[PDB]
């Protein structure tokens, strides 16, 4: 599923991301925009052989099992395929664990490079949440 911007903002808020670990909803929408262009099915191979999955590009090196990332953990206890579903529950739940893990949203390199420090509120401007 490719979400619209306000549609995903609304879904993210419903699933408990607004101000989760202190990150306003616009941060999450901005991260999703630049990680996956709001497409739940996005997948991208990393140089190290891991792959990133879903609307938030969650990495198989640490967070999910895809059966092809040697040496990796599965800290969200889910198949990476679950991260591709039209329902964002697994992505959101796993993202909560990631953002709790110590470096906050800097875990998403696109968030650090494209969202952090910017007017992230613009991403939810005009939305009926
Ligand atoms: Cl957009
Ligand atoms: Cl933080
Ligand atoms: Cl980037
Ligand atoms: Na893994
Ligand atoms: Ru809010
Ligand atoms: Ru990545
Ligand atoms: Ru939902």
């Amino acid at each position: 599923k490719v979400f619209g911007r306000c549609e995903l903002a609304a879904a993210m808020k419903r699933h408990g991301l607004d101000n989760y670990r202190g990150y306003s909803l616009g941060n999450w929408v901005c991260a999703a925009k630049f990680e996956s262009n709001f497409n739940t099915q996005a997948t991208n191979r990393n140089t190290d052989g891991s792959t990133d999955y879903g609307i938030l590009q969650i990495n198989s090196r640490w967070w999910c099992n895809d059966g092809r990332t040697p040496g990796s953990r599965n800290l969200c206890n889910i198949p990476c395929s679950a991260l591709l579903s039209s329902d964002i529950t697994a992505s959101v739940n796993c993202a909560k664990k990631i953002v709790s893990d110590g470096n906050g949203m800097n875990a998403w390199v696109a968030w650090r490079n494209r969202c952090k420090g910017t007017d992230v509120q613009a991403w939810i401007r005009g939305c009926r949440l």
